[PDB]
């Protein structure tokens, strides 16, 4: 198991524009296109991302290409964030993947950098406590199964939730 497999499990793979759990236009492996309610806006953003006139449909290779960029971006976003960086560097490899998962989901470092208290607990390696704190969130209330998977990963440092 690794970050790519993990997120592929959490996000699924869809080749035609769809709406995410928040109703936003998305494609591929969780690639958010736009927060706009306009399908045409989403089709424009898609074509711009792929570099062709897609008509709302992409191939598997294309999906994977967006996915790789998106994982890079999430990691880079963490390394560039003053709050996230030290946490991430303090973590073991498994848990690092849990943190990338959150940033990818929340599509931005910002979101996650906000979870101050949980961040501090993770850095201190107080796993059970962090796990409880993380669950007191809109995040855990809206997508509870996915959040449980990510929280278990932080609590245990293993991939058991994904196995």
């Amino acid at each position: 198991m690794n970050i790519f497999e993990m997120l592929r499990i959490d996000e699924g793979l869809r080749l035609k524009i769809y709406k995410d759990t928040e109703g936003y236009y998305t494609i591929g492996i969780g690639h958010l296109l736009t927060k706009s309610p306009s399908l045409n806006a989403a089709k424009s953003e898609l074509d711009k991302a792929i570099g062709r006139n897609t008509n709302g449909v992409i191939t598997k290779d294309e999906a994977e290409k967006l996915f790789n960029q998106d994982v890079d971006a999430a990691v880079r976003g963490i390394l560039r964030n003053a709050k996230l960086k030290p946490v991430y560097d303090s973590l073991d490899a498994v848990r690092r993947a849990a943190l990338i998962n959150m940033v990818f989901q929340m599509g931005e470092a910002t979101g996650v950098a906000g979870f101050t208290n949980s961040l501090r607990m993770l850095q201190q390696k107080r796993w059970d406590e962090a796990a409880v704190n993380l669950a007191k969130s809109r995040w855990y209330n809206q997508t509870p199964n996915r959040a449980k998977r990510v929280i278990t990963t932080f609590r245990t440092g293993t991939w058991d939730a994904y196995k």
